[PDB]
């Protein structure tokens, strides 16, 4: 039912995907999406230490130099509170989930891709756990997640 979404290195990628490159982080968590978009107030405004409890997560922002709490509290706001009302089990699942993908599932699929030239792929910078349509996906290329060479939109190696 949710949606669990990712990023993925990549050099070639303005952003968290470069930053991650950089050290050397393959997969940082994005989101667990139910249907429901929260909107309006939050019942509960997501603190600093709160959010630094979701280990490995990198912020999306370079205000933070890609560390926290930017994009950690965009998903609390956006996707969290109205969902799971209270902080603590959506702080729980998501670090879980986090912990996961920095282990690895893998069901691994692609959501976003750059396709690269000088290497014929469709280099994966956006991941979730279950079959989306592409954006950015040439047709009949490899993918490549986080370097991990795959013939179709779903990988499912550790
Ligand atoms: C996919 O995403 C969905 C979200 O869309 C997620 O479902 C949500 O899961 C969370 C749990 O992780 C649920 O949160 C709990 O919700 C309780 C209220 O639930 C009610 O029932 C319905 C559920 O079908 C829901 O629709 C209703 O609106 C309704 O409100 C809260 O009670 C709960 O709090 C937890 O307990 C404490 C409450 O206190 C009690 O008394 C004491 C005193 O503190 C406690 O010690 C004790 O244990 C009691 O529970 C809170 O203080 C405490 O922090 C605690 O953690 C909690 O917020 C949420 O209802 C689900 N929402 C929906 C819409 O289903 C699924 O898990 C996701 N699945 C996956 C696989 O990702
Ligand atoms: N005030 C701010 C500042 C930062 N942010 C977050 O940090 C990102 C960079 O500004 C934003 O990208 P977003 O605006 S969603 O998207 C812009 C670009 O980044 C991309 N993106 C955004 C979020 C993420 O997790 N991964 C990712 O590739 C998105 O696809 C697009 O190309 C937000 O995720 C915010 O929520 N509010
Ligand atoms: C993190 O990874 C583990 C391993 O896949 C998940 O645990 C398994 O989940 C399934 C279904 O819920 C069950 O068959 C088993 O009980 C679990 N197996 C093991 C070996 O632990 C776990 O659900 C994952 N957590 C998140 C948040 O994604
Ligand atoms: C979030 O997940 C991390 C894993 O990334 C947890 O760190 C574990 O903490 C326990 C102690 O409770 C250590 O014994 C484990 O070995 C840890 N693993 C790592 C990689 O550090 C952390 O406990 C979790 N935090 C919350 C709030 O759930
Ligand atoms: C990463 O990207 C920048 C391009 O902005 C480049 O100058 C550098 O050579 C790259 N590093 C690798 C290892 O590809
Ligand atoms: C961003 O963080 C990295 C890695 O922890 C560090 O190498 C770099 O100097 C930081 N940049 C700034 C501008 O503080
Ligand atoms: C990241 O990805 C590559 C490709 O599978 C792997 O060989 C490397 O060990 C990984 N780095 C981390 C930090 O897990």
């Amino acid at each position: 039912e949710n949606i669990t979404q990712w990023n993925l290195q990549d050099n070639g990628t303005e952003g968290i995907q470069r930053a991650m490159f950089q050290r050397g982080v393959n997969r940082s968590l994005h989101g667990i999406w139910p249907e429901k978009i929260c909107t309006g107030v939050p019942s509960h405004l997501a603190t600093d230490t709160e959010l630094k409890a979701i280990h490995g997560m990198m912020d999306a922002s370079e205000k933070t130099n890609y560390t926290c709490c930017r994009l950690q509290r965009h998903e609390w706001n956006k996707h969290g509170w109205c969902n799971w009302y209270n902080i603590e089990p959506w702080i729980l699942l998501m670090n879980k989930t986090q912990a996961n993908l920095t282990e690895g599932p893998l069901r691994e699929c692609a959501v976003t891709c750059r396709y690269d030239r000088d290497s014929d792929l469709n280099v994966v910078t956006q991941a979730r756990d279950s079959p989306t349509p592409l954006t950015g996906c040439k047709k009949g290329k490899n993918f490549s997640f986080a370097g991990i060479l795959v013939q179709g939109p779903c990988n499912f190696e550790i």
